[PDB]
């Protein structure tokens, strides 16, 4: 029942940590007043989860050391901090001034400053291995199926992005062609019953020694509506915490 | 401002805008917890945004009410309400990650969208205002809450055409081509306000499928403009005199829309 | 009786459709590559609905024999008078219409008839869809009722000639959108935004179905002018394309109107 | 034998993309009628039956006869030669009105309809006779008008065979399978016994889990059937895969096949393991 602090500077990505935290089943609220901290822990200890809140620029000392000492047995706290200019300006020195002298109570008493970055974070709270791998594979019907597939799931039924004419040099990860993919809702449906019909399964298929759990997603030529549905479907499971890999057998010269 | 909606109908962006705007906006924050963040801030004279959601619905509603009956007298209880249509959120939703991370298993993205919006109603039934967000676009939505961010008066004044047209007027509408009592200069001094005009004009039919045809027109716009911040909807009957005919609708006009229990000033240029 | 069969011709991509299409809008049953053979029987079926027709004779339409036409031109009930129209447009201008060369002259060369015995040509090399459109009007007058729509803003005040004004300030913004705020409701950009949203469409709709239920009232007594204003804040963004759009309705109405838009001037 | 022609019948409300259907069923080679009246759809034929070309005509609110009867007159005593396919285009009702342009009268010989959605509703009652005999629906709501050119054009306007057989991984996936399923984590069966004798099927059958497998699995499939069966893709192959290919997936794809069987579906099943 672990009470994640989560801070650092403005636009060092503490809005992704939360969500993370979010995912694994924390809940989140986001600039709470830290007078109040104890209050949502007794709110929210029942429950019998973990929490995780934000403290930035918008959420003395005193009052913060003795809300946080203020606390209840159960949850042990737990304190994060987040924190390069070229990278910080890209996410959003007069503001950053105030920011760095503001800076400096938890960030000297800070657990990590941790300064790719997406799963980073999956690696922090444990994790690893001894555990199941997901691949999720795109591949092109006309080439053949991959031999090591265990699942394997024909989406060319699915609206076409070889009818945007500006698209058929695209690959599945190109924006454009993710942006005519999103707008289609049966996309959205055949990502969401899909992992929805392998989390009825990935408990299962969890036993034994499996090494390797391997997902191939196939439309015809393999580098448009397989090669996105293949990271959506990757991209889902990673927020829930498993080891994944994605690779598009085409779109590697073959 | 308490920001609500299904997943997807744009509560990130107004916290957002409302954070910019100048409020201090906590999201995820638990209902019975709200009071007191209040007091917190009554120090500091600041307004406030939380967002309530399919993560913080008590799905008992005596909570939410119990909560407000514990609220502070302060600048903020006003409640703001985003939905969409169903296949728009669908298209919006991100596949990256679950829906409900705090609830149970959904069977489908329709079925976890409607038991949102099913649970969701209580907030709803009794919420200040909604906006379909299913057009808006992402940018959209920040200038609309910013220019957003009393009731209406409807204001029905007859004139005469040949003074001018009223300089306050929102809708103009000629009725110089309805039949003119004129045509009995027995009438000629009267008044659209002295029966005998009223029942000449209530004789012929088009003057009421005018009046009709003209409040359904209005009413038609009507709830768009009374989300507006217009102090005064000003809707103007003109004929030539501004005695006769004009006077008589804005009587019927003011008298249509005062009984479906609006806010209405009735107003004769002309005869005062 | 005395209804019309107007014949529309030309090669592909000189405007017949457009053409077509506005017979439509004055109340003719429009038929596109009808067979030739088929023309008698076609106008039969509409006498008793007792309404002129329309129809489109091209290079996929055009029999092998000029007899055949007579023939079934021949057979066709007297209450229909035909009248024969024949458009034509400049070599390359039909190729950007339809998005070689060579056979784009056999098309011409294969239509060669009906271009003889045309009654009426007209070049549609450098008309627009609205320059054919009332050119088609005039052919089939003046000294009738104007209808002028307007746009003005409300902060400089409302047209003084005004006969009608409506407020629009409760629709979609595109100032919201700042790509938009120095366009106008002319610009293609505000339209599409404006489009995008159901109720501009409906604004539209139900402001000129309105106006079409008082429009033969209003009419009388040798009205000369119809002034409706349309009025936003600025007069540059939403006023202009509801003034616009429904101008160019009532023009399909076969109505004599003016467009005039106060701030852009 | 014989010889015999099509004529494809485009229907849908106004704005729902028919224009473009025509467009592109005249680049295949159709003769393309607009608004031809639907007394004279035979005598139309007959015209074209010498040619031997396929015809396309667009039956819209102008064409509808009112009375829905007298569509089925032209269709039976149609001339031979000529079978008729309808097509119809559909679109949501907001999303039609966006489409429409306001410089137009929506129904400009029927006598005016009360509101923008009650003309679009009307349009849609009248059509029903037409949609409920539908060949083939296609929801444009979501498609610009660039895509369904394409989508026309790369489609053709035959009955689909399911297949479903079972497999041993060891051998290799089998070629043809266009849907494979692993199901070696579910309970073990018996050794020289295979999938269709009735012991295997009882041992499987007396684990609830592979009942809850067989409903998922086709619930799953039953998602995009509709979507597959219209894609001119003749056969639709899921393949069942265990270790042996003779135990668990030979009793999976029998029920599969028994299921949609029984759901009306063309189906056949081929145990790729038990043939050597």
């Amino acid at each position: 029942m672990v009470l994640m602090i989560v801070s650092g500077r403005s636009g060092s990505g503490k809005s992704v940590a939360l969500r993370a935290l979010e995912d694994m089943g924390f809940y989140c609220v986001d600039n709470l007043p830290v007078v109040l901290l104890p209050d949502l822990a007794r709110t929210l200890a029942d429950r019998e989860i973990s929490a995780a809140v934000s403290i930035d620029v918008r959420n003395s000392p005193e009052i913060f050391e003795q809300a946080m000492s203020n606390l209840p047995d159960a949850f042990s706290p737990q304190l994060l901090f987040l924190d390069d200019r070229n990278t910080l300006i890209r996410r959003y020195e007069s503001a950053i001034d105030k920011e760095s002298d503001l800076l400096e109570p938890l960030r000297s008493r800070a657990d990590l400053i941790v300064d790719e970055l997406a799963e980073m974070l999956r690696t922090r709270l444990l994790g690893k291995e001894r555990e199941l791998t997901m691949v999720f594979e795109s591949f092109g019907f006309k080439h053949g199926i991959p031999i090591d597939a265990d699942y394997v799931f024909d989406v060319r039924f699915l609206p076409n992005p070889h009818w945007d004419p500006k698209l058929r040099p695209m690959t599945g990860l190109d924006k454009p062609v993710a942006a005519f993919l999103d707008r289609h809702t049966e996309v959205h449906n055949f990502i969401y019953q899909t992992r929805s019909y392998l989390e009825l399964w990935l408990p299962m298929l969890e036993t034994n020694n499996r090494s390797y759990l391997t997902v191939a997603i196939g439309c015809t030529g393999g580098k448009h509506r397989s090669v996105y549905i293949a990271e959506q479907l990757a991209d889902y499971f990673r927020s829930r915490g498993k080891n994944v890999q994605s690779r598009h057998r085409t779109l590697e010269k073959r």
